[PDB]
């Protein structure tokens, strides 16, 4: 018996929280592989479903997105992807179309998730109404906080359901995660859940 394994590319501007987000899955960080000529660290994030074990091999940069773009070797062969931005920084959000363009050019029709990070910070700039454009382009969206573990499993459970072709797939136990470094206020989570429903119903 082989192993069900998927290449996932994690892309987005420098300073958005990619490396902090991938590092929450503790065993993936313990067993990572550094490849210097690609400019990447590959993290084996294993998840446990109702039909069995799955592995997402997550590609995280070495910081080369701050002074340029990524080569075609980073993207080639991906089976899925996560594009991240920071919700307190608008310039990170306005560069999302160009990240989506590179994934489309090299990979064509793969399932892609858009993540808005740092939702624990009180003064938020980019809200739920500005995400509607990307939903009409066929991206899936989640509000994320890497430091408190808020919605960590969401992007991985949607991508597993798409790849396997099963809308009733579930995770039967959670992976060991790095203890929260900040508290996600419960009044801010209740308000942001309401903003998203308003925007995508009405
Ligand atoms: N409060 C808070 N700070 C965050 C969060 N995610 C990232 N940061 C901060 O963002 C900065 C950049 O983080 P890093 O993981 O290196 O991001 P990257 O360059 O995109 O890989 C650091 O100072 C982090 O501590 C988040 O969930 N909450
Ligand atoms: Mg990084």
């Amino acid at each position: 018996e082989p192993q069900v394994q998927f290449k996932l590319v994690l892309v987005g501007d420098g300073g958005t929280g990619k490396t902090t987000f991938v590092k929450r899955h503790l065993t993936g960080e313990f067993e990572k592989k550094y490849v210097a000529t690609l400019g990447v660290e590959v993290h084996p994030l294993v998840f446990h479903t109702n039909r069995g074990p799955i592995k997402f091999n997550v590609w995280d940069t070495a910081g080369q997105e701050k002074y340029g773009g990524l080569r075609d070797g980073y993207y080639i062969q991906a089976q899925c992807a996560i594009i991240m931005f920071d919700v307190t920084s608008r310039v990170t959000y306005k560069n999302v179309p160009n990240w989506h363009r590179d994934l489309v050019r090299v990979c064509e029709n793969i399932p892609i998730v858009l993540c808005g990070n740092k939702v624990d910070i009180k003064d938020r700039k980019v809200k739920a109404k500005s995400i509607v454009f990307h939903r009409k382009k066929n991206l899936q969206y989640y509000d994320i906080s890497a430091k408190s573990n808020y919605n960590f499993e969401k992007p991985f459970l949607w991508l597993a359901r798409k790849l396997i072709g099963d809308p009733n797939l579930e995770f039967v136990a959670m992976p060991a995660l790095a203890p929260p470094e900040v508290v996600m206020d419960p009044a801010l989570a209740a308000q942001y859940e309401h903003d998203l429903e308003v925007a995508q119903t009405t």
